[PDB]
């Protein structure tokens, strides 16, 4: 018959209450800017097209003509306009994400749908403008393209623009000027722009906690960092519509599942516990059953693959966290795989009857998380220190429209944003009747303030404190409270419903202006929470710590007026213990919460954030790896048995290892140097078995090579960085590699001669983004800055004199007024070629080679060796002999191949190779030394 909608069962943000007041979007236009869409999805329909702004393609083309828009097309009655702003892209168009976002905003699935419940988004009777943008030619081009989409959406009549995309940590200041002006244009026209906060958690990413020493751990980027947009974080309500399983316990019992691929509904499956699935013995009894597997130790896909190997028909993976979130499991060759909570997995593990049934229709059940901010949701602050996100909305396991007329659950701030966008659109409609004498810009400003003020500050029940405003903004959107609101709260300058205090001492004041738009005076009680970061050892826990709550005050605000209040804060008695945990300073933040009576529910809340310290001047760069006491850094674990081991790149394709602050250089072995100087064109895997390797400056192999490099240091503890700028590719240069804890600007390298002169300056790297993860899917843990490469030459192109120089790297934080920072390395330049024996004698009896003289080098000797190069399956293969203690070398008679065959060695196979610590090198055939007699 007529199917219920999802919202009929499950409306965590109370959208129905606002729809009762303001409608469902008929006659309104909204826009979605995303990566691609299924433009034909069944969810794209209007109940009554006669009420639409655009009743035909001709209506659309008329509006296109009035604004000089000569591109884009009408699609159907719902999708009034589509344009692809990134058609020069070579990659295939991804349709899932944009369709899913658009469905939350404006899906209107028919009752003929195959799904059990109709997807009905927040503004299901609005028309859509669908604008595709994707990164093709860099981020500035990308922002110019979505700036045009914004401008076109405004001029085609969109009242709301949803942008569920972003690039982490980027500064607003670095956006193209035309992108900044597009945001301002939307604001000036009363068009709301809603942005997703991002799914990057904090510095370090969703698998890591940031270090307590480094409080500027925000990763919100652009477009979200634009102040005029409304930026949306993700949380889980304490209940959610979910697919379920049924089990008989020690009575029936229903449990939430999140399934990848499809179990057979209404089928009783047997299941068997397989521990964490880390060995084959784990799966000894899963054949023909579902494998119950605890999260941990290994990847999900590995657990699932091994269960499939053992004959399992499906997989249940249960969390190793208490109060966790469902995680969408990977699709491994269509294997049914469902994620369940720890409590439910432990229940099944010890359950007598190991049988389980999957239900075909979903139902609302409590979440394992309770009311809790999503672990993936991006934290503020922005790069220049502004407060983002602004607000939170449900973004866990949201069911919406995807490609090919299908539906699926996705999690992300991308899902939270379009729900807020639809609430914004409907509240703007309400205000067209409620405040008709306001301009569109005034109504938009009011709507943003009311949404943020009326948003409910979410409370962390585990920590007994409100989640940080740098995680939840002004709280969880509530369309019922928003629609009912006749008041709102702002900072003292009336610019936004949040208070940014910048740097504070232990005593400060939180000032709020309380705005009353009703015709009657109103009395409110208000109380400030005072809170900071919880710390576990050396890490932020990414959880709140309450310090205290101020005493309740009250105020009466006259009708159609505003009144300022001030809450004094004094955290002085906490400072000793807080500095012990957060030695470079810490946030002092919280919410001013307003009620009609202290015993009633929260009516409004406004977040405030200050930083007890000097935020702008926090170190932007992680200290060089060389200075680490234990050899570890944020993204690099030391070898516990050899803290000075520090290997180079090897033959790795991706640079996932050894991400830290350091200088790079290159090791070029003598066989490659020789081949290049002889003009050999095809070297690798052909002329030599040795490799050119990018390594860390100041590292050196042992003479008997164990395949590792080790830091060497001057007696003063600085790394022994040294270069030989003679153009052979062996240690010719140094180049800065940085793990940036904070964004920075105007990064430049220069060389001081330690006599008072700058002798060389690099080109400037204008924009530096913090290394907020160490993952190919986002960013690596360190960045190599090619512009800083120093070839040992001065500003006139002349190699500097042999000596020690300061290689200085300068960079400035983004924060207003921050001082320039710098990090210095001593670098030795020495181009003296080793002076070595030109003759030798050879004793056949004991096979000892005696050199006529010993090496004389400017820098200390690095290696003095005899190489032998022998054929191994058509490849000249080089191994090395170290000197005897009497200075001779014992030459072997044969070598052994990898496959085990004996290869006789000839005198012509041996080469004498001497190298110093700057990379200066000589290589002489042993046969030439033996001929060095008259
Ligand atoms: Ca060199
Ligand atoms: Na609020």
């Amino acid at each position: 018959t007529s199917k219920a909608t999802i919202r009929d069962l499950n409306d965590p943000s109370q959208v129905k209450t606002l729809q009762e007041k303001a409608g469902k979007g008929a006659g309104t236009v909204v826009a979605v800017i995303d990566a691609g869409f299924d433009k034909n999805h069944e969810a794209w329909r209007l109940t009554d097209k006669t009420k639409a702004r655009y009743q035909s393609k001709e209506d659309l083309e008329k509006a296109k003509k009035e604004h000089g828009i000569t591109y884009g097309e009408w699609v159907n009655d719902k999708v009034a306009y589509y344009h692809d702003y990134s058609k020069d892209g070579k990659t295939a168009v991804d349709q899932e994400h944009g369709t899913h976002v658009s469905g939350i905003l404006s899906g209107n699935a028919p009752s003929e749908t195959k799904e059990p419940y109709r997807l009905e988004g927040a503004m299901p009777e609005a028309q859509l403008l669908l604008m595709r943008v994707e990164i093709v030619n860099g981020l500035a081009d990308y922002a110019r393209n979505y700036a045009q989409a914004i401008r076109d959406a405004i001029n085609l009549g969109a009242k709301v623009i949803n942008m569920s995309f972003g690039n982490a940590a980027l500064a607003y200041a670095n956006l193209p000027d035309e992108t900044k002006k597009a945001f301002d244009y939307a604001k000036s026209k009363g068009v709301s722009i809603v942005t997703s906060a991002g799914n990057d958690s904090s510095f370090g990413g969703k698998t890591r906690l940031p270090l307590a020493d480094h409080p500027d751990y925000g990763v919100v980027g652009t477009p979200a960092a634009a102040d005029s947009t409304l930026t949306v974080a993700s949380y889980s309500p304490d209940k959610q519509l979910t697919e379920t399983v049924r089990v008989k316990t020690a009575q029936d019992k229903e449990m939430p599942v999140l399934s990848t691929n499809r179990f057979e509904p209404n089928k009783a499956y047997d299941y068997a516990y397989a521990n964490r699935g880390t060995k084959e013995d784990d799966f000894k009894d899963v054949k023909g059953k579902i494998a119950l597997i605890e999260r941990g130790d290994i990847d999900f896909k590995d657990k699932i693959a091994k269960a499939k190997k053992a004959g399992a028909v499906g997989v249940l993976i249960y969390d190793n966290q208490d109060k966790g979130f469902p995680i969408e499991l990977p699709n491994v060759d269509q294997m049914p795989a469902a994620f369940i909570s720890r409590k439910d997995g432990l229940l099944l593990k010890d359950n007598p009857q190991k049988t389980i049934t999957f239900n075909a229709t979903p139902k609302v059940l409590p979440t394992a998380s309770g009311t809790k901010l999503s672990r993936f949701s991006s934290w503020g602050l922005t790069a220049d220190g502004n407060i983002k996100p602004d607000i939170a909305a449900p973004g866990q396991d949201i069911l919406s429209s995807v490609a090919n007329n299908k539906y699926a659950k996705l999690s992300g701030t991308s899902m939270s944003a379009p729900l807020v966008a639809g609430i914004m659109g409907l509240l703007q409609k309400q205000y067209e009747t409620q405040y008709p004498d306001m301009t569109p810009s005034e109504r938009l400003d009011l709507a943003k303030k009311v949404l943020m003020s009326s948003a409910t500050a979410l409370y962390d029940e585990d920590e007994k404190a409100y989640f940080s405003p740098r995680q939840q903004g002004a709280g969880a959107v509530d369309a019922k409270k928003a629609s009912a609101a006749t008041m709102y709260v702002t900072d003292k300058d009336n610019t936004s419903s949040k208070v940014h205090l910048n740097n504070v001492s232990d005593k400060f004041e939180v000032t709020v202006n309380v705005h009353n738009k009703s015709d009657k005076p109103q009395e409110l009680y208000y109380q400030a929470t005072v809170q900071t970061d919880k710390v576990d050892g050396k890490h932020f826990a990414l959880a709140p710590k309450v310090l205290y709550e101020a005493s309740w005050q009250k105020i009466t605000i006259p009708a159609n007026s505003s009144k300022q209040v001030t809450v004094p804060i004094d955290a002085s008695r906490f400072s000793k213990d807080l500095l012990a945990q957060m030695k470079n300073g810490y946030f002092l933040e919280g919410f001013v919460r307003f009620k009609q009576d202290p015993k009633k529910e929260e009516l409004m809340s406004i977040p405030y954030i200050g930083f007890r310290g000097d935020f702008g001047n926090l170190s932007a760069l992680e200290k060089p790896i060389y200075d680490s006491k234990d050899g570890s850094s944020y993204y690099h674990e030391a070898n516990s048995d050899a803290k000075d081991q520090l290997d180079g790149d090897g033959l790795q394709f991706y640079a996932l290892k050894n991400n830290f602050t350091a200088l790079t250089t290159e090791s070029n072995p003598w066989t490659i140097i020789k081949a290049v100087k002889e003009g050999v064109e095809n070297i690798e895997d052909i002329e030599s078995s040795e490799i050119t390797e990018t390594i860390l400056a100041g590292t050196f192999a042992k003479q008997d090579d164990d395949s590792h490099y080790y830091i060497h240091r001057h007696a003063n503890g600085k790394p022994y960085a040294a270069i030989s700028p003679n153009g052979d590719g062996n240690r010719d240069y140094v180049q800065f590699q940085g793990t940036f804890l904070r964004n920075a600007k105007n990064l430049v390298a220069e060389v001081l001669d330690k006599e008072g002169n700058v002798v060389w300056t690099s080109e400037v790297t204008e924009q530096v983004v913090k290394n907020y993860n160490n993952d190919l899917a986002s960013t690596l843990g360190s960045t190599r800055f090619e512009k800083t490469r120093w070839d040992g030459k001065d500003k006139d192109g002349k190699v500097v004199a042999n000596g020690t120089y300061t290689y200085r790297v300068r960079y400035t934080p983004i924060s207003s007024g921050a001082k320039e920072q710098h990090t210095d390395f001593d670098v030795i330049v020495d181009n003296t070629t080793p002076e070595v024996a030109t003759s030798a004698t050879f004793s056949t009896e004991d096979r000892r080679l005696t050199l006529a003289s010993k090496p004389k080098t400017s820098q200390p000797v690095y290696r003095e060796r005899i190489a032998y190069t022998y054929m191994d399956e058509d490849l000249p293969t080089t191994e090395y002999i170290s000197p005897n203690e009497d200075g001779t070398f014992t030459l072997p008679e044969e070598a052994e191949t990898t496959e085990g065959a004996t290869v006789p060695l000839k005198m012509s196979d041996f080469t004498y190779v001497v190298e110093d610590m700057a990379g200066n090198i000589t290589y002489t055939p042993v046969t030439k030394l033996l001929e060095g007699h008259s």
